């Protein structure tokens, strides 16, 4: 239903991997405040109240955004 993206240091947007985007979307759809995500051996908090990804070790916050997926399932 959705493709979530995160913003890099050059200001460019990157799609989350497919399963991570599913995890984020499912939490967003039910109104969660936040969901934890692990990728690349890192742990991120996805904070829906601020629409940011937060690295739980470094404190870096990055913007996230949601695009609709047109593709019919
Ligand atoms: N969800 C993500 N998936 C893959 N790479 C990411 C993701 N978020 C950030 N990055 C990249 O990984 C590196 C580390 O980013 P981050 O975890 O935010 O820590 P920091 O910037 O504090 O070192 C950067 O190159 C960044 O662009």
């Amino acid at each position: 239903g959705a493709i979530w993206q995160w913003r890099d240091d050059r200001g460019l947007w990157h799609p989350y991997n497919r399963i991570d985007s599913r995890i984020i979307e499912a939490a967003h759809q039910v109104g969660e405040d936040e969901i934890s995500l692990s990728t690349l051996g890192r742990v991120y908090t996805i904070d829906f109240n601020s629409m940011q990804q937060i690295n739980e070790d470094t404190g870096t916050a990055r913007a996230i955004q949601r695009k609709p997926n047109p593709l019919a399932n």
